[PDB]
């Protein structure tokens, strides 16, 4: 009931208590183990309003304290007249920073509590989001010294009222299935790109076309806008020592911006609450552009390099990898975006990990997420144990909104 | 209840059944997850439930569920289970049950040859020189001049746990270490505990940086015995690399065989503390874990030296550089000796097929993520896209304390 984990790299050893406030449940059982699956009412929303407040009154150091009880109080009154209840600007700052804090699958969060909460209760439409997206993307991009952010949209009322950013993320290329057989641009994105044009989005048809938002206000049908290019900074891609690099024609983006994650604070549903940080360098340079449903390059790269592609085992697959990341990082650093490389950030996790033990009794991490996908043992989250658990406020997949918004 | 599996790489589902038929449990609730956390004498009464649950899966394998000779075999162990408290494997039960824990192992990316298993019946062993004798025949028998093959030795099962046999070793093969009065090790830090001991039981130590170390063999609950394996029977390899001629001054070898000697078999309720099996490496087994751990040897800085990376910082990926030539290195040295070696691409690819195979043909493969998956390069290999899902099936190796802290002591 109290749990130990051990870094088998360092001999040290943590316990955590904090799993035991533990809320949400797993997928696993004593019987089998869920952990590499990617996804596993008025008297419902009163107890979830009190767990809630109950925090963020112990966090100001005021917990059971008159203003505690009064705000317990107020709460209370609103849901059984209205129905819902609306946050305070404090508890609504406190309860984003605290579902990034508790996102067990974020490497980045020692940054947690340097965010910049964008609130955007008082927006109406589309336009008016769309207003409020450039404003969030122009903040957080900050001509290339990146800060996070989140921008958050009124939340969910009967469920047919609801905001929605149909795109997966504010900024991303489009894919395109050709007449040959292959995809032209970024095959993760095909489906949502065939909406845009169904919509009405005149595609360039380019392999790197960023995408146009689709907006959804109030459950009303989405609207599409074009985020204006000069605050869509993207970053072309050389390599330091490979002249040759440049002619592959590469280039990503530096904002990473999730925008169809749903947020819960004190039982409460933001189903529009675009977050954006910025990139650790793998994120693009193994997995953008050398998964194989993705861009898929490392046949292209590894044939310049006159590398011996003839057998697995002279592990050209994984020479070409590390170039190819080398002149990511490289790229971002020459041109002064923020950007930052699996070990140092893994080496930040560590010490955040530490602090949050120190602190708070423990920090939940999902080890499948945390190590990044190369190098994997050299990075010191390999070698530690880490617990996963389920704590609110939180951040949350929801179904993508065609399949679910009516017409 | 079904569950299914999901591979986003080439959206390829599967349906798992097997998962109902675990027994023993995960170490994970509903609340929290631990598949990451590295380590999470019985009664006549619990006994027989688990001989006949083995026996029904056996006689099932070959088709004979049912049979007169299943039930005979039933009725048999449940009378040998009330005279004697314990109960005898017949030869190919012991096969299969040490076949079938090795297609449970969860942790094992190597499962697809799990058919092609030599099961070497040690239970007739009495001596630690007896198990020398046996492990001899067994290293000889698994290296085969380096076209390696499975193997593993099977000694007499715990009777009242006074009595077990083990092999104090982690593996068959595997070098000194030595913490120096100064704070630094030579040879393989891993080691260093099992080696001082090895020292104190007289062992005369060469003190280099691959002194393969002695067998330290306990027999019948006797304190145990030392013995060196013979050099010639101890295949190994130099390490070189195809392009870089300065990277055999590093002064690297390792030994051709894995042979881990430290698990527990069980199999139908009996507990086999004594089981040492081999495979062949996975080439980052090497190269990335044993070479280039922190707590390893540690080779990482020294290779890079010897490059001219960047090593001011990090971000040059100096690390992640070294760490593919040192790889690379070691797949080219061992193919050039022609000694049984995998590399991790083509590792995880069999894999893939094998689980598809398992579930289409046992509705299911258990198997752990966090381990199957390699320890560089992890996403351009298919395993890390596949969703798997881990359950505890038996016959199964399982993990057990160092002797060193449980023995009894006879002097
Ligand atoms: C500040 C720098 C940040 C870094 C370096 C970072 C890094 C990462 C990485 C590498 C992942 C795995 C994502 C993937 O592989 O697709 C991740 C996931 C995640 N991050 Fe962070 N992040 C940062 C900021 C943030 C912020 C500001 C938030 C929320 C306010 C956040 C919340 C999350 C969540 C919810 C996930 C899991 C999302 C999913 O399941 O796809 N992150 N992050
Ligand atoms: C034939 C070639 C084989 C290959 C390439 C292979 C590969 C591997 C690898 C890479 C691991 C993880 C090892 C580590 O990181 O320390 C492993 C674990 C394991 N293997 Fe296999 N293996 C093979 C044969 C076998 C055999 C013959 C057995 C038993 C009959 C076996 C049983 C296991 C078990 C029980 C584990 C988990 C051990 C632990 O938790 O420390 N393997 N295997
Ligand atoms: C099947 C498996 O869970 C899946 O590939 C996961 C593994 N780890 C991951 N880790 C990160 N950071 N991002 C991912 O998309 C994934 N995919
Ligand atoms: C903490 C973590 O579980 C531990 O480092 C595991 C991770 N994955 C592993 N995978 C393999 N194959 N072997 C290992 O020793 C480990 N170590
Ligand atoms: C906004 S999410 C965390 C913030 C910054 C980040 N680095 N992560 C985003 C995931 C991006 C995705 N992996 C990609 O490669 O585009
Ligand atoms: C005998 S166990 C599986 C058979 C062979 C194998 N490949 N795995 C063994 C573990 C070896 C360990 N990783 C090492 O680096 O020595
Ligand atoms: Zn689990």
């Amino acid at each position: 009931r109290f749990l130990k984990v051990k870094n088998w790299e360092t001999d040290v050893v943590l316990t955590d208590t904090l799993h035991l406030k533990s809320t949400l449940e797993t997928g696993c059982t004593e019987h089998i183990c869920m952990g590499s699956i990617m996804l596993p009412t008025k008297d419902q929303l009163f107890p979830l309003a009190k767990e809630f407040l109950d925090q963020y009154y112990s966090s100001i150091k005021r917990f059971g304290s008159k203003a505690h009880m009064d705000r317990l109080e107020e709460v209370n009154k609103e849901i059984e007249s209205t129905s819902t209840y609306q946050l305070k600007d404090t508890e609504l700052i406190y309860g984003a920073k605290h579902a990034w804090r508790n996102a067990s699958r974020c490497v980045g969060r020692i940054q947690w509590s340097k965010l910049q909460v964008f609130d955007a209760r008082d927006c109406t439409t589309a336009h008016g989001m769309f207003n409020y997206i450039c404003n969030h993307v122009k903040y957080a991009t900050n001509k290339g010294n990146l800060r996070s952010a989140i921008t958050i949209f009124p939340q969910r009322t009967d469920g047919k009222h609801d905001f929605r950013v149909w795109n997966s993320q504010l900024i991303r290329y489009a894919g395109y299935k050709q007449p040959d057989g292959s995809t032209l641009g970024d095959p993760a994105n095909v489906q949502f790109t065939e909406i845009c044009i169904q919509q009405g989005w005149k595609a360039p048809r380019g392999r790197f076309d960023v995408l146009p938002l689709l907006l959804q206000a109030n459950g009303n049908d989405p609207e599409l806008f074009q985020i204006p290019p000069e605050l869509v900074l993207e970053v072309p891609i050389r390599h330091p020592k490979f002249d040759w690099f440049k002619d592959l024609g590469l280039k990503w983006y530096g904002l990473p911006a999730v925008s169809n994650m749903l947020l819960e604070i004190g039982g409460l549903e933001f189903s529009a609450c675009p977050f954006s940080g910025w990139y650790m360098g793998t994120e693009i340079g193994v997995r953008d552009y050398c998964d194989n449903s993705r861009y898929n390059i490392l046949e292209e790269v590894a044939k310049k390099m006159d590398l011996d592609m003839r057998k697995t085992s002279s592990l050209w697959k994984d020479q070409a990898l590390v170039e190819i990341n080398i002149a990511v990082l490289y790229s971002f650093q020459s041109d002064k975006v923020t950007i930052v490389d699996h070990h140092s950030a893994t080496e930040s996790f560590i010490k955040h990990m530490e602090n949050e033990y120190r602190c708070r009794g423990g920090c939940p991490a999902d080890w499948v997420w945390i190590v990044p996908p190369m190098s994997g043992s050299i990075t010191p989250v390999f070698h530690q144990e880490m617990l996963n658990y389920r704590l609110t406020p939180s951040f949350e997949y929801q179904p993508d909104p065609w399949n679910t918004h009516v017409w």
